[PDB]
Order: structure tokens, then sequence, then C-alpha cells
């Protein structure tokens, strides 16, 4: 395998549109590996781990609850709802919305909870209060998905997620019971955890959340590390590209054999 900035190099080749990627050490924060790292990117659904954070900060505070029941309405619903169109009589609880936009990929879980969170604006807030003053939330799903060319609405940069996600992860900003309930969820993902575990060598940890949108966007948050520990934040977002679903997948892939094939850095 190419060193990881070269392969990066030759992926963003190959797909024709634009990658910003940054791997990090989870403990210290230290930066290993930079690709267009200061760039925006859509966030698409990998905004939805930063939301549960926000959520995650509103029960601690005594603000929330994650047992509270969410009742909603059919006209509530967006596309991508496998799981809260199956509870219209019974109600989410905050809790189950979380697990079902994280590990689901559930839109219309998303929407109930950014109204809990003081909708896109809430959620930009409560960015700014953790530091970061970079990634912003606009919209709801799924117009937040556009993906318009140099619209800065709904995105992050590589640098800025990494940064936030690991301030909510491990900074004490959330308490201890909510940094795991946070990782258990990124964890748990049923998306495409399973998936990255079938072509990952025995050993190596994943935790994940995915995302996908317009003109070919699509992005990966994850957790990574060999020994069964989670030692690397890796970001990677892919913009403005006409290939194939199938091909950007493959493309992450090498990046990810790069790094696994390089990771004593
Ligand atoms: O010496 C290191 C390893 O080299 C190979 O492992 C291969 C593996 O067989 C292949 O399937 C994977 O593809 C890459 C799979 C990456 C999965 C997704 C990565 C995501 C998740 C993390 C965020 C970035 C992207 O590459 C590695 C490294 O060459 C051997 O198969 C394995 O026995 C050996 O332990």
């Amino acid at each position: 395998s190419p060193q990881p900035l070269e392969q990066i190099k030759l992926s963003e080749s190959q797909l024709s549109g634009r990658v910003g990627m940054i791997e990090m050490d989870l403990a210290s924060g230290r930066t290993l590996t930079a690709w267009r790292a200061d760039e925006r990117f859509p966030m698409m659904s990998t905004f939805k781990v930063v939301l549960c954070g926000a959520v995650l900060a509103r029960v601690d505070a005594g603000d929330e609850q994650l047992e509270r029941k969410i009742h909603y309405r059919q006209q509530d619903l967006v596309d991508y709802s496998p799981v809260s169109e199956k509870h219209l009589a019974d109600g989410m609880t905050v809790g189950e919305l979380c697990a079902a936009a994280i590990t689901m990929s559930d839109n219309s879980a998303a929407n109930l909870l950014l109204a809990t969170v003081g909708g896109p604006a809430g959620l930009t807030a409560f960015l700014r209060q953790i530091g970061d003053n970079v990634t912003r939330l606009d919209r709801w799903e799924t117009e937040l998905n556009e993906a318009l060319p140099g619209d800065a609405r709904d995105t992050t940069t590589p640098a800025s997620m990494a940064a936030t996600l690991r301030k909510l992860l491990t900074s004490q900003r959330l308490s201890a019971r909510s940094q795991r309930q946070l990782l258990q969820w990124m964890v748990d993902d049923r998306v495409a955890g399973p998936l990255i575990r079938s072509v990952l060598p025995a050993g190596w940890f994943i935790a994940d959340k995915t995302g996908a949108g317009e003109r070919g966007a699509r992005g990966i948050v994850a957790l990574l590390g060999p020994n069964n520990k989670a030692e690397r934040i890796v970001v990677i977002y892919l913009r403005d590209t006409p290939a194939s679903m199938a091909e950007r997948n493959q493309q992450i892939a090498g990046i990810g054999a790069a790094l696994i094939e390089h990771w004593q850095r």
C-alpha cells in the first residue's frame, strides 16, 4: 500500500472530487495525517454524533432524560425512517432516538432529537459552547444533505470534526456515563460497522458513523486501532465526485488499508 498521504492523493485523483481527512490520536489529540483538513465538507449523517452529544449534555445538566418518551405523528416523518416508522403509536425514548439516529441512520429520529436541542441553531450554539467555532448546522433532515458547491451550510472541516469528537468522547465535558453512551452508540452502528469488521484484520477496533449526500458527498467519522483499542479518530469526507457508491466505499477502504499498513507514526 502507499503511505497514507499518498493513498489519499491517489483516491482524490481516482474519484475526481475533493477528499478531506484527519487521523488524530484519541488520547492526546495530536494530528498524524491531514489532507484538506481546514476545508469545508457537508457533514451529512455524521452530524448525528454531535447531535447526540448535545442531547447528553442536556441529560447531564438535569434538563433531559434518555428515558423520556417522545410522541410523534406520521406527518413528522421524512425519508429514511426505518425505526421511527414503527413507533407512531407507542413513541420512542430520547435514548432510543439517538440509537436509531446513530446506529440505523434514521432521519426522522434525528429531526425529533434536533427539536429537543433547539434545532440547528441550538446545535450550532452547543458547538460553540464546546469551542468548535467552525462546524455549523443550518437545516433539518433531509435538506441538510444538499451539498451545494461553496455553500457553507451544514458543513464541518476534518480538523474541526475530529477535535469535536475527541471533546465529546474524552474531555469530561460530558459525564462519565454520557461519554460511555456516546461511544457505545458508535460501536453499535449497524449500517457500516459489521461491513467494516468483515474487512478489518483480527484485533482491530472500529466504531463509526457514516453519511452520504448529493453530488457524491460521502463521509465517515470513526475510532480505529489495534489490540482491540480505540487509538485514533479518523475522519474522511468526499465531495463533488461522480463516482459510484461502491467506488467511494472502496477508496475509503483503501485509505484504511494504508493506515493499517503504516500504523506506527
Ligand atoms: O499486516 C496487517 C494486515 O494486513 C492485511 O490486512 C488487510 C485486510 O485484509 C484488508 O481487508 C484491509 O482493507 C482495508 C479495510 C479498511 C476498512 C474501513 C476503514 C475505514 C474505517 C476507519 C475510518 C477510515 C476508513 O487492509 C488490511 C491492511 O492491508 C492482512 O489481511 C492482515 O492479516 C494483516 O494483519
